[PDB]
């Protein structure tokens, strides 16, 4: 399953970058990393394609909303990346 | 599949405030508080869409008298569970 | 006989502890706690009646002043029931 | 009943040694630390108020060696509502 | 020999990124990540010098094109105790 | 027990100030502590000339990888080492 992850400045942009995104079905949340200067990540996982148009779409939404800092698909996580996951 | 409303503020006295005229205005519950650094705060409400509509515009009219806000925004109908949607450690 | 919640909102520790003490000083005022949301801000929060917590931000902002930085002062008169309830969780 | 001292300084290692400046006398109780972010980290002490007025100047002058001291303050009688942010 | 390996990131994808290409370029082993506040996230991983400094490296360049990378550094480290100066 | 304290803008400067300062002399590595704006303060203990070594040592070796912020020894600490500290480092 691919990784995807959206991060926006500010906590309400990040909400509905996860409400777009789980929005699909075939999308699953894994959940929000706070790590502080007002960055909250937004975690995504499933098939590859449902994931990048998930993420696309969640950016899309949160912008709208406040600011986004990252964007980006990991089609292929390595094992060990698991473990700094929520 | 309650809306959601949030209003995000920098400062906790313009959220606390927000959060107050938030939940004397509709039919509302106050879900929590989430700080995430930079010295925001955002404030969570649920409840029917029309009533955390008109909540949330009356908290972010009165938050800008007291601080900057920074977010204002209304999720009608969250698309997984309520409880789904929110970030852990908030109600 | 209405209650109210008042809020001093400052850079830095010190200064919070200041307008605390300042603003219980009246024996009409109650101190209801400190909260801390990073960014060296910390906000103190008061309750009693209207007229005092007024009074009592007043001087406990004018204290604080002297010590260090304030960055918000605000009083919310609230509902006979659940004065509190709009509080986040911690105080 | 007890004065309160408070040295506050940007950085740990400047409270710190606040800190053992101001416990250097004997009738000088340190209370403890308060972080609130931004670098800015608090030293509390307790005691009669002259044991208090020198414990302080002693911290901030130590301090200041050190980091910038942000903040320095007596309160000679503390309301007793005051003891529930300590 | 043993060493530890960081990337240190301002944001939390650009620091995921780091840890994924570091696992995947190199024989090393992740040890986790660690949030300073203030935006700040560093990426521990574990293995022979050789590995780490490749690692490190990869793991640089491929959080440098999704984010901001703030800081990237090996530590070669004594035979016993490799893990004994992170924190807890 | 003598303190030595390497205070630093990020971890990794920090992290690297307590494998120089645990490489250069006898000295036990206390704890880390965040006390943000990307803030971070390395603790040790050990005798004052370990100290004073390793938190010299810490302090170029941190510089070479980011900034630092504060660099201190305390050769003497009135109370024990254990009362001056914060709760929750060691
Ligand atoms: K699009």
């Amino acid at each position: 399953e691919a990784l995807g992850m959206v991060e926006t400045k500010g906590l309400t942009a990040a909400i509905e970058a996860a409400d777009a995104m789980v929005a699909s079905a075939n999308v699953m949340l894994v959940g929000y990393e706070k790590i502080g200067h007002g960055l909250v990540t937004v975690i995504v996982r499933g098939d590859v394609g449902a994931v990048k148009a998930a993420t696309d779409a969640g950016a899309a939404a949160a912008r709208n909303v406040g600011e986004v800092k990252a964007v980006h698909v990991i089609p292929r996580p390595h094992t060990d990346v698991e473990k700094i996951l929520p």
